[PDB]
């Protein structure tokens, strides 16, 4: 049944709750972003109001064929009324179109639902600065101190410098980047920019990108693989067998592959700096795992929460085991005692 952490008290609202059938007493279904674990259940057959960003609403219409009359896009950073309740959508610094939602309850309670987010000090100057938030529904993906990772900017610098050096040393090398969802577009776009290439991809993935309101996108991507030396493939194909296979398909235009897998966290983070990352190599194929995250590190999460000073935290991630739930609750209490709220 729908878990309590997807329901907003004092309203008829749910968040990211599309896979439970008709949720009893739900008048409006919010969707924070277009990732499958969150939209699971939506289709052209859905006939309740979906509230979301503009970009999310483009993907719902074009990719899932949801009917236009049930898509209610809202502008960001704008006080809006939904079924008699004031709400605001804020940028979540996750994937394109991802939002956090502020709910102003009739009784005076203020609730923030982060959806999925990568906390940033820039959030401390949004409309969140303007009033007190009583309850926080928190993306706790990486809520443990072992989870460190570099800035997105440091990771993109490493990727651009590695790609540029490789292709300048061997003008017959092909670059390949993995993907399985929207998000992390900077990785393949930054690499294509330094190389003076468009990124080549499947018609399905091209259609997905054309929904994202990214400026000048027609100048950066293409479905003509032959004209491109940065290719995007399913993340599943980013292995020596899949890459050898792909190389055959390019008809001797290329004699080497340099591939990137933009992972979340992986344990070499606990030891190794970005400067010191090395690839796995077999013959003329090299694969780099790069820690490009669109979720908060432990320290980023901690800073946001100690800034906001909520009265109550409701985790939305890692809630399935008692050991995770108890570990998370211990961190929340530490943060509260350290900061004095
Ligand atoms: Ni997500």
């Amino acid at each position: 049944t729908c878990p309590f952490y997807k329901k907003i008290p004092g309203t008829g609202f749910t968040v990211d709750a599309f896979q439970y059938g008709v949720v009893e007493g739900c008048t409006a279904y919010f969707l924070t972003h277009f990732h499958s674990d969150h939209y699971a259940g939506l289709s052209k057959h859905f006939t309740f109001p979906v509230y979301c960003s503009e970009i999310t609403g483009n993907l719902l219409k074009n990719k899932l064929h949801v009917q236009e009359q049930y898509i209610h896009p809202l502008p960001l950073d704008t006080e809006c009324i939904v079924n008699g309740v004031k709400v605001v959508l804020l940028d979540a610094n996750h994937c394109p179109g991802a939002v956090m939602i502020l709910f102003y309850l009739p009784n005076g309670t203020v609730i923030l639902h982060t959806g999925d987010f990568r906390a940033d000090p820039s959030m401390e100057r949004s409309l969140l600065a303007d009033q007190k938030v009583h309850m926080l529904y928190l993306d706790t993906t990486y809520c443990s101190p072992e989870y460190t990772f570099p800035s997105q900017q440091e990771v993109i610098r490493f990727a651009i410098n590695t790609a540029f050096e490789a292709v300048t040393l061997n003008p017959h090398a092909l670059v390949v980047c993995g993907t399985y969802s929207i998000g992390k577009e900077k990785v393949f776009l930054a690499i294509a920019d330094v190389l003076g290439s468009k990124v080549g991809m499947s018609q399905e993935k091209y259609k997905t990108l054309q929904c994202l309101n990214i400026p000048e996108i027609n100048s950066l991507i293409t479905t003509d693989m032959c004209s491109s030396l940065v290719h995007l493939l399913p993340m599943m194909q980013i292995n020596f067998k899949g890459l050898q296979s792909h190389l055959k398909k390019c008809g001797g235009k290329y004699n080497q592959i340099l591939a990137f897998r933009p992972t979340g966290w992986t344990h070499s983070n606990k030891f190794t700096r970005i400067a010191d990352v090395i690839p796995q190599t077999k013959g003329n194929i090299s694969i780099y795992g790069i820690p490009y995250s669109e979720h908060s590190s432990y320290l980023e999460m901690k800073r946001f929460v100690q800034w906001l000073k909520p009265q109550k935290i409701i985790p939305t991630v890692n809630v399935g085991t008692w050991k995770s739930r108890s570990t998370m609750e211990k961190y929340f209490r530490e943060w509260k005692l350290e900061a004095g709220y």
